[PDB]
């Protein structure tokens, strides 16, 4: 499933149901931080990060998360132009 | 104020008061993501990230945050050995 497929799927779901629809992006190489894409409804997107170990609670980062954070930064830069033509983000 | 001064100050506060004590790290160059250090009480540390614009709510990252995330990764790597001898982190 590509990013665009996920974006499209979350958009359609958030509309049919009138509530946030979410999906974990499976960014290659990430060890612990999980990036979740959210479609918030007239549909705007955001991305939140989560620990696999306390998935529902706010993430506490430690120094061992440095490489994850870099991979997330790289993924953002790699898809930046596309995302900025394709979706609107949360305020 | 160095990282160690902040760590020491938050440790002393979290002990005198028996509750989480927190302070924003002023990592040079960050535009929007704020890293806050927390001493949680028998004292363990964590770091949480926050948007300056919705400081109390969970941060929604967008592609413009890529450089902040890299600077946070660099700061973690720069202080990694020190932190791992000097403090214990949250589970
Ligand atoms: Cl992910
Ligand atoms: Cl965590
Ligand atoms: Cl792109
Ligand atoms: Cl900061
Ligand atoms: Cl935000
Ligand atoms: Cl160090």
């Amino acid at each position: 499933a590509s990013l665009k497929e996920i974006i499209d799927e979350l958009g359609k779901q958030a509309k049919e149901q009138n509530k946030i629809a979410s999906r974990i992006l499976k960014i290659k190489g990430i060890k612990r931080i999980v990036v979740q894409l959210n479609a918030v409804p007239k549909i705007r997107y955001s991305m939140t990060i989560h620990s696999q170990n306390n998935f529902r609670k706010q993430i506490g980062i430690t120094p061992q998360d440095a490489e994850d954070l870099k991979l997330i930064a790289e993924f953002l830069e790699k898809y930046s132009d596309f995302l900025n033509e394709y979706v609107k983000f949360t305020p």
